[PDB]
């Protein structure tokens, strides 16, 4: 019933930890596995297209990246559901990393050379827009939209964009702070990222940490450690509760661009996100 | 009476919490709401124009950026106003967070490609010299007006500046520090950022926060997290006190500039801002 | 001459605040006023004239930043300089400021803009080097010269050089560590910031904290808020003591460049820096001769 | 027997300091040592070789920088291995530092020169993409495979690639993160950087920590101190500890690269590392 | 005898001041001190000469920027050296600043203009490779020889070298960490910091901190105030000892390089330090 937190639960399995690793959702989905189909393309968004006037501006949904989320299951707590204190899976810290930033040092591929004029040099690697957030909490990842354009013409299918949720076409205020244009974080791969917003007048039951680099050429820049706890309590030193007893966790990590030789296509380039959970019963009314 | 701090109250609603969003000012107003019409600009400024001589500066306006502020009530406390001790809302923090940052990750748009040359590549993200300023007082923030040149012409209707208050053109002064030329920011989107700044010999009831970052192409950067609390508290750990029982909130976050496929157009990108204050009651004499 | 530091002075006004403000000094004097006359460019250096050769530099002094500095007067403590104890002030920290950084987003104006070809897009916003420090100090900041170059021809009079000070030219020392090289900044607008450095040798009744970003282009940054304290108590707990009665200000704070469309002469801006120092009566032991 | 931590050991001997330094592994082997027959390229790789079709991707093994690792020997602690309580050595922490940043100083060489037009100006120093991670643990170090292209043909010798584990072809989902591809780093210079990373879902007996700055000119960035202090105890107050008696010493410290004045060839530059661990005797179960 | 560390002593004069200042060795010697006969290079290098080939790099002696040391004699101790327990002195702290970074603001001189297409603009101010090293200890600064390239031919005379201290050629393994290539840091302007470097497996009377940031065109940054005390004391509380009662000072502090209006030639700007030591009787065994 009411969320009043009372002292935390000792004994046996009182406190437990969860892994799980979300890969990134840049564009290209995990199928077709094949090398020579697109799957060659998996951890990758598709070439990205340019509108083709101010007033026609259409993606594809697989040049678009969207948000890496999973709910995971908790160990049952409660017997009788009908008693006056019972007990909530507090998560209190969690482990984080983005894994793979090696990879980058492959400036061996065929993108577009250093050289342009002799087509020598090293394949450029990737560089750019860098966009890194993550998310614990016990309830799906509120979202506040906001676009650069709200005359993009996003597709009716395959994705969640405001219209999908309004139900209506986007207004001018959705350039802005418009709190008609909410959602939820409840599906893997689906709400754009350059649409869908952490909400800071939510997610009272959410800890979110997120950062954004700009540029077309900007310097990649990642840290990675074992060593390192992010505390998910909050100033009164209660973590995030599961009421459903459903744990959430939601991510993005964008780090930049590479492009093709043709045309100067670029592709959008995520890396995978490992979470390490530690969680603990707390007594609540 | 006399502006002496004494203990906090104790006992029910002696704390409260308030919420607010500030939408950016950055030229162009909410309405006309048509998408066709001007809306398409909404969050942005109109194309920035460039002065025709050394002695013709006269920008638009709508080309630029204004403070962005709101006067917050709060609930009623003093019933016997000829008490010889009375209560003032305090302000203790605030969680304030810049939301929008991943919409600069649309880069699909109509704006001046990275490969000029075929018309290729991506559209150039939102790239320049960012400006963010927060504060919340118990009065408007009290500011100090300071201009590049003192004969640039702005418009005398639509914008509050330095002559609108001193009804005099601006001195050569007013490129360096004038203490005549003063204001209060009692207006959203009418004092133009490039005149008017954080007053530092005044502001005794309000915390300000500002940085700046110029450039023609710098990359934007921004954090966000719902994990950072903003102390308020001064040195004697006594905050801003409302003493007209009006909580003031002012903001800019200027993220830079995109610019057009025709004579490199700009247009200022601005991003709304959260505020969520959380006061206490305080005994004054 | 002995420093010997007691107890806090407490009772009645045994604490005090001081305000002020220092304008920036980086070559155009606050007068003449006009608009037309040279007044537009108060704020700002003149244009930056270049050396003509590898023997002849020649600056003007319109062209280079000097030093900004204040002596502001605290109310006068002991009636009888022979007392055994005697009271002084002490500086505790300060709260200081460099104001006007968002004039900086006006690129609207007649610089050099970032469309060559169509002489479009913006008005290039002030970029480059950029150096800012301040200091306060019971005594005249000690300055140590160094310049980049010992045979710049700098004017004679107008501007404080060595050679003000030495009456002698600058010898090839001077463009590293020349113990001789020193003087002390006791007037505002007269010391350039290329040739007149802190004295870390010496300052012992001031503290000075300075910063540089060197380039051409380099993005301009600052941060303001009045919520930041600078503590200048020493190691000791003893912060900077008036023994003349005297608070010195001194600050540069150098933004960068605008440049015009005409053989891209550089302006040098600067801004101006706010000072709220918070000062306490200290007992002493006698140091007066 | 179980693995139980108590108290720490004391008396004669009781703590201990170990000291090493692992040579970077860029591409050129140690050997041969002649400065006429490839010798003149060791602590860099040889020129990196780019792919000749989106297709035909198969980078040279002395162009490919591969982790430096050591096994070094602990003074035995156990005389009566049936014995219920044992003594362990435990990692503390360690001083580490990569030596020789001061020779990228050297701009009198045969490089591309800074001025192209006229052959000019000084030798370009070493500069882009920079990668340093260092390890230490009482195991070899957990790897996870990731890779920027999945059909990317590695020599099948000479180094250790996802295929040398699975024995079968990398799949998409190695380009995220696939479970399946991992390994150990059991050999020095022989595992690629730009393969293998540390696996966050492992190393629970060592620590790492990474960091990464990519980019093609990017200004190399190094500190270095006899001052710093890296603990290596855990959150409980204990440190890695050495199961087999033996410690675990890994790194990679790339720099950037050099680049010829013959068709822009580029060298990965490598620094060595130096380790100083101080370890003490743990009582287990 | 046995250099255990026992109880600071106390006492009149017990603790002291030292200040020096150490000017920088670039290249250029301070003589002759004439301003048309070389003179007026002090402060700087020559003109930064260029490898002919490959196999051809021969820098001349003024181009390369040497380490600055200093020997200052502190007062004696004891009388009878044949006592149980002796005094020593140790370094307790140090207030170091590099002044002079304000003279890098000339931009009216006669370096590579801004403008090079018209010959306009200001005259370009020293950028590119930084390196800020200083040391304090009871014994010369130990010395790890690396470098670049082992086929340099560095001068024979003027200059102490690799082959200065082992009497035969580099071998490649100089280009990485050759245990072989040590020396001391005993000589002001002699030692080329792109050979020698601060050796972590020794210096344990010295306390070094270093920093290195590449690049041809990087901004110099620095900070300087009168404010900031450096610690030498390590974790155990003591600072280094001076064993022979000869305080050694050390440091390189290069700022970056100018270039001239012909060829684009480079000369190396390094500024000094000073240095302000605390020190304080120690009781030794």
């Amino acid at each position: 019933g009411g969320m009043e937190v009372l002292d935390l639960v000792t004994g046996p399995d009182s406190v437990t930890e969860i892994e799980a690793f979300l890969n990134p959702r840049m564009g290209q989905p995990p199928t077709p596995e094949s090398l020579t189909e697109g799957g060659q393309y998996y951890g990758w968004s598709r070439g990205i297209n340019l509108a083709t006037s101010d007033t026609e501006d259409s993606p594809g949904n697989n040049t678009l990246p969207t948000w890496s989320m999973a709910k995971l299951q908790l160990p049952m707590l409660n017997e009788d559901l009908t008693c006056d204190t019972l007990q909530m899976w507090e998560a209190v810290s969690v482990k984080t990393e983005v894994v793979g930033s090696g990879s980058l040092l492959d400036v061996h591929g065929f993108n577009k050379p250093t050289d342009t004029v002799n087509t020598k040099g090293i394949s450029t690697p990737v560089e750019g827009s860098q966009y890194h957030v993550f998310a614990v909490g016990g309830e799906p990842l509120d979202l506040q939209g906001l676009v650069t354009d709200a005359r993009t013409k996003y597709k009716e299918e395959g994705v969640v964009t405001i219209k999908t949720i309004t139900k209506k076409d986007m207004v001018n205020k959705d350039q802005v702070l418009n709190p008609i244009s909410k959602a939820k974080l409840d599906k893997d791969g689906m709400y754009p990222v350059e649409i869908w917003h952490p909400d800071p007048a939510k997610n009272e039951n959410t800890r979110y940490f997120g950062n954004y680099t700009g540029g077309t050429t900007t310097p990649p820049v990642l840290q990675f450690t074992n060593t390192l706890t992010t505390v998910l309590l909050d100033e009164n030193g209660v973590g995030p509760l599961c009421k459903g007893e459903g744990l959430y966790l939601s991510c993005v990590d964008i780090m930049g661009w590479r492009v093709t030789r043709n045309y100067d296509v670029h592709h959008w380039r995520g890396l995978p996100r490992y979470f390490k959970i530690t969680l603990r019963k707390r007594w609540v009314k």
